[PDB]
């Protein structure tokens, strides 16, 4: 092992990222991209400039689990190849912010039952599973949460470390 993982997470910032469906997480896992509404786009762009690593921890709404976590490799940007996100009824591609590039650190899931001992100081010490989309997770809680996930032996953090 966990040493390279701990190195990537050192002095990182962490954000709880919701998805409306599994399809969008699948797209993010396949293409290494994420997009948010403008309010969270501004927060994440500020964080990306502020920290050695910004970690997105993903949870599909109503799933009772986290689906993995990834590190921002870029600020948001517009104009790339369009991503066929499954948007909710009534939401248009024009309402999205730019696209963030991300490097997956773990594509394995973690059930909320396994993180019941972790509370987030930045959300009133409620269990870390609880938060609005974009809720920041304090360093220690976020580090422990990431370390609970099953190791993803398919990923090599060597190239991630070189981007820091
Ligand atoms: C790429 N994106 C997935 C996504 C979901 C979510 O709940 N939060 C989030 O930051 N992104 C499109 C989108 C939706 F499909 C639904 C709400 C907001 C947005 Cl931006």
């Amino acid at each position: 092992g966990t040493s390279k993982l701990k190195y990537v997470l050192q002095d990182a910032r962490f954000f709880l990222i919701k998805s409306n469906n599994h399809e969008n997480v699948s797209l993010a896992k396949a293409k290494g991209v994420w997009s948010t509404l403008p309010v969270n786009e501004k927060k994440l762009n500020l964080a990306f400039r502020s920290a050695r690593s910004v970690i997105l921890i993903f949870s599909v709404r109503e799933s009772g689990k986290f689906q993995g976590f990834a590190r921002l490799s870029s600020e948001s940007h517009h104009g790339g190849s369009p991503i066929h996100w499954v948007l909710p009824a009534g939401m248009s591609a024009k309402m999205l912010g730019g696209v963030f590039k991300i490097d997956w650190i773990c594509r394995r899931e973690l059930p909320f039952t396994k993180s019941a001992h972790l509370t987030n100081p930045w959300n009133e010490h409620k269990p870390v599973k609880i938060g609005r989309d974009g809720q920041e997770i304090e360093l220690e809680c976020g580090t422990q949460l990431c370390l609970l996930f099953p190791p993803d032996e398919s990923i090599d953090l060597y190239q991630v470390i070189h981007k820091m």
